[PDB]
């Protein structure tokens, strides 16, 4: 991988792997949402960020940056064996937080196979108290952002900005009792937020997964799920196939993530 | 990724990705075994073989299944490190066929790690266990040294032991794991490494935090289907701390995999 020629972006190459691929012979969500996450921390650490990737005045406050939500549209899932291009930068959005945000390509075509956008808010690591961005901060990291916008959906009242309802009781579908294993877990010791796509997608009917194919997902991230803690995933149709999504703690209900998924006929 | 000179066995590099490590900052044994899998899947590529099987075994409704799978790891690769694996078959008569692996640092060029598999020939359909045929046979050996060439040389080697059944009660367990999509391959059957991440589930954090895992040795004795439920048994058998592993199906108890791992003092 490597910046581009201005250093306000990074590039990098990906061979899709074997077990990386779903039933279709491409590459899942998730593996997509991996390859996503590991191309923003080699950004960071190719401009001197680091287990976090944190500005000077952040490590001094035991400040960190936490996923809030997380927006991704696929128009082509790149097959077993090819090579897939992504293409990150980040851009400050004042002192509400910063945003990720990613385009991928087919690297043989040179066409836009997908695209995504996250949206990160500033957390005391100690006390988990959400927090808005310091002058000071936002100071450290602006000279390594484009200055004039450059944005992966720029639409106006695009998916990736819309409000997400909260699911209600009963739910048309449901997978209960979803617990995280080592492997969910990041170099931290918190669950990778990858796992939460997984869990989303566990109550999602299996027939909808063998006939059409997932076009856009959309996820609100609203607490973390401990390592010791059990998620119920709740679905709903609420329609291409849409649906509603609600991930909650087994026990009192507490909400950790809402969604939405959009699907097409195959 | 590359046949050697030869053409008898595969070469591939990795650079180790920020998600695939654990709390040490240096790869898992989970990311290890999902890169054996790769380089092994690459060799069967490059070759001719598309399941990896012969003619014959198309013909005749046949695939290869993992009996055993044994690693011994010197040193983890840390993030962002690259590492080189070699990988090739050997024909063992009528029993079935061997899969070994010799991993390196690309930098050192040192042994930091083995791997020795065992695969049996099984009917697909019926899920028949059965010898290897001399046409099958005579397919795949141009293939493979003709000279033996082993991960594990040495005459009392740990890779061929015979592995007890752990006897109730368990010292330590973890119950209800339920495979995600995640967990499944391409032909929707849960991946060989899954079961390796489940065993582990039952080891105590103490022991994770204070250890390095040296060897695992699996034996694979029947399928955990996509809706089947496991529980994960634990047991010290033991400066070196060994346990015995065994998983059942939480509900009648049917076996489904039994090991030994050995863990060495940070
Ligand atoms: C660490 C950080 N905080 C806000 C933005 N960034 C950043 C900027 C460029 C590349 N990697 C991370
Ligand atoms: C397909 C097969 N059956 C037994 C061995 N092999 C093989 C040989 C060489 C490379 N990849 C797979």
């Amino acid at each position: 991988g490597s910046l581009t020629e201005d250093g306000l972006s990074y590039k990098e190459k990906f061979v899709v792997r074997s077990y990386e691929v779903g039933s279709n012979k491409t590459a899942t969500v998730e593996t997509i949402a991996n390859l996503l996450q590991e191309v923003g921390c080699n950004h960071a650490q190719s401009v001197g960020f680091s287990g976090f990737a944190t500005t000077t005045t952040m490590r001094k406050l035991h400040l960190i940056w936490v996923t809030a939500r997380m927006h991704i549209e696929i128009y082509k899932y790149p097959a077993w064996g090819d090579v897939v291009e992504i293409e990150t930068w980040c851009q400050s959005e004042g002192r509400i937080g910063t945003r990720r945000d990613w385009i991928l390509k087919d690297s043989v075509t040179g066409e836009v196979t997908g695209r995504a956008t996250s949206k990160w808010v500033m957390m005391n690591q100690d006390t988990r108290r959400l927090q808005k961005v310091s002058d000071d901060v936002r100071d450290e990291y602006l000279v390594f952002c484009p200055q004039e916008p450059r944005l992966a959906f720029p639409e106006e009242n695009n998916r990736s900005l819309k409000k997400i309802p909260k699911l209600e009781d009963p739910a048309q579908y449901s997978m209960i009792g979803l617990k995280p294993r080592r492997a969910d877990l990041d170099m931290n010791q918190h669950v990778n937020n990858v796992t939460y796509i997984g869990w989303v997608l566990e109550s999602i009917p299996q027939e909808i997964v063998d006939t059409h194919e997932l076009q856009v997902i959309t996820l609100d991230y609203r607490r973390e799920c401990q390592q010791d803690d059990v998620v119920d995933s709740l679905t709903t149709t609420t329609s291409d196939s849409q649906f509603l999504h609600l991930l909650r703690l087994s026990g009192d209900g507490q909400e950790i993530n809402r969604g939405t998924t959009l699907w097409r006929k195959k």
